[PDB]
């Protein structure tokens, strides 16, 4: 397919450099992954539905004014190619390893790129986003449990089954938020920076499929996991959000289960392993 697509592409936007040029033919989208912009072709007129919904979430996103890059719709959305298509702007950088990002002369920097927006998202004007994206739904934990009871227990030691359901109580335990922007992935390989004179800059987030209305301690829980506790207490006592501990480590008790549940609906063997390794024995 991917030969048409190109000529496609040269067709649409003449100067587009392929040699070079990473591609994602994954499950529902084909990705051309280009210099300075990026071409998503659906495979099926039913996942098409899916570009107008990302031009709506990315268009919502940079209405909040994060203070980062979020990636920019270059075209309309085109009835042109198999079914369609959406050409969006690249963001440029890296995402941060724990190690560069944890030394002395960076930490304090780091903490404050991740509380900057961290702060821009918890003060979102709700009413707006909730008209776009998906919201925090009281029903979400019980529903986690469920599947993580029907697809994972019967793959545990008897021991892992009580660690998981003391891990899925204290989630569902929590009361409902739904006060500002949650990206669902921070501290990703989607979040991108740069050295800008010689000191990280967040400079983009990618990938906000799993952005909503809901909790701001579930974006702290994330950036806690990925990074270490130095750096969550840092980006915390920024933000003035010692009151989330509680939610933060119960979002974070769940992250182990969310792995393996999504290994096995998705089809991963080797996430579905890794998730599951606390919850058995070696
Ligand atoms: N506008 C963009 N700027 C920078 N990188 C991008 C952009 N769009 C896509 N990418 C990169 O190319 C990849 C294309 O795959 P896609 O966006 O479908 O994500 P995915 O990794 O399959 O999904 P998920 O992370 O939500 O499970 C992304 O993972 C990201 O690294």
């Amino acid at each position: 397919t991917l030969s048409h697509l190109v000529d496609v592409v040269r067709r649409a936007h003449p100067d587009v450099d392929l040699e070079g040029a990473g591609v994602h033919s994954g499950q529902f989208h084909d990705v051309l992954i280009a210099r300075d912009r990026v071409f998503r072709f659906p495979k099926t007129a039913g996942a098409a539905a899916e570009l107008p919904g990302r031009v709506a979430v990315l268009t919502a996103v940079d209405a909040v004014e994060l203070g980062v890059g979020v990636p920019v719709p270059l075209s309309e959305v085109r009835d042109g190619g198999p079914h369609g298509f959406l050409v969006l702007s690249r963001l440029h950088g890296t995402p941060l390893e724990r190690g560069d990002a944890t030394s002395p002369e960076v930490i304090d920097v780091v903490a404050a790129e991740f509380a900057r927006v961290l702060r821009a998202m918890a003060g979102a004007d709700v009413e707006k986003l909730r008209l776009v994206l998906p919201v925090a739904d009281a029903g979400r934990w019980r529903g986690f449990a469920g599947r993580v009871r029907a697809t994972l227990f019967p793959l545990m030691s008897e021991d892992g089954r009580a660690r998981a359901e003391r891990e899925l109580a204290a989630a569902v335990a929590m009361d409902h938020v739904a006060t500002g922007l949650v990206h669902g992935d921070l501290g990703g390989e989607n979040v991108l920076w740069q050295q800008v004179e010689e000191l990280p800059r967040l400079t983009g987030i990618v990938d906000w499929d799993e952005a909503k209305v809901g909790d701001p301690a579930e974006d702290l829980a994330a950036v806690g996991a990925s990074y270490g506790p130095e750096l969550v207490e840092r980006v915390v006592a920024l933000l003035g959000a010692g009151d989330l501990w509680p939610r933060i480590r119960a979002y974070q008790g769940t992250f182990a289960l969310q792995q393996a549940l999504a290994g096995a609906e998705d089809g991963d063997d080797e996430e579905l392993e890794d998730g599951l390794t606390a919850y058995r024995k070696l």
